[PDB]
């Protein structure tokens, strides 16, 4: 399948070179996989989700996304127009408030919730969790991420937006999950993207068009935007049977575009997520 005039990030993950505008993908499109978006919530009623999104847990007064961040990320995972895996099932877990903030205790609870809840869902092709959040180093937060991964869920997390070594941030610094940096449309490391040896992979993160609340759309930037590209890609590859939850991050790194990015510090991987599609 081909989506013409795609958002640049989608086009980029299906090309060996920057500057293309078509997103090439297999028609299976993540059908049968499930992605948990652990964030400010999801506006499930947005036409772009086609009934494939639902809120399953909130830690606040409402399950509504009053912010937009969660809806944007969910859109990059699996919306019709803006999504990597256009037929995946999306589950929202609201661990962040409508200001985009949350306590570590709540974020940890949300991860433990997904590890259990997945056992009640029909996700025959596998389960992914996308975490576009983080803060300063916490061994408890890292441990929760490690547990979620260990339970059989592909965990993708944002590297962070401090232009610093991600070793000082959580859950970015947990080695067992998939830590995602951001790039821009000219194959440069995004100027805000964290780096360091704990990064596993880069994905598109600057000027990313996706869904927003109020049935709208907008373009924003961050490692928060790169992470759902990788989460969606994992769901897509799992549906194709190319990899499993335990090994998806490794497989994505193995099959990445290598050496395409500029402004990568020595010691940080030069790997850009790629779906290796061939018609
Ligand atoms: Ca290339
Ligand atoms: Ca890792």
């Amino acid at each position: 399948a081909a989506q013409t005039n795609a958002p640049w990030g989608l086009a980029r993950i299906s090309s060996t070179s920057p500057g293309t505008s078509t997103y090439y993908y297999d028609e299976s499109a993540g059908q049968g996989s499930c992605v948990y978006v652990i964030d400010t919530g999801i506006e499930a009623s947005h036409p772009e989700f086609e009934g494939r999104a639902q809120m399953v847990k909130t830690y606040y007064y409402s399950s509504r996304d009053g912010n937009g961040h969660g809806t944007h990320c969910a859109g990059t995972v699996g919306s019709r127009t803006y999504g990597v895996a256009k037929k995946t099932q999306l589950f929202g877990v609201k661990v962040l408030d409508d200001n985009g903030s949350g306590q570590y205790s709540t974020i940890i609870a949300g991860m433990d919730f997904v590890a259990s809840d997945k056992n009640n869902r029909n996700c025959p092709k596998g389960v992914v969790a996308s975490l576009s959040l983080g803060g300063g180093y916490s061994s408890s937060v890292n441990s929760a991420a490690a547990r979620l991964q260990s339970s059989g869920v592909m965990v993708a997390v944002a590297a962070g937006n401090n232009n610093a070594d991600a070793r000082n941030y959580s859950p970015a610094s947990e080695p067992s999950v998939c830590t995602v940096g951001a790039s821009d449309r000219y194959d440069r490391r995004s100027s805000f993207s964290n780096y360091g040896s704990v990064l596993d992979i880069f994905g598109p993160g600057t000027d990313i068009l996706s869904t927003w609340i109020g049935g709208s759309t907008r373009s924003i930037s961050g490692t928060s935007m790169a992470t759902p590209h990788v989460a969606g890609l994992a769901a897509y590859l799992m549906t194709l049977g190319k990899t499993t939850a335990a090994s998806a991050c490794r497989y994505i790194a193995d099959t990445a575009n290598k050496g395409d990015l500029s402004n990568i510090p020595f010691g940080t991987v030069n790997l850009l997520a790629y779906n290796n599609y061939q018609a």
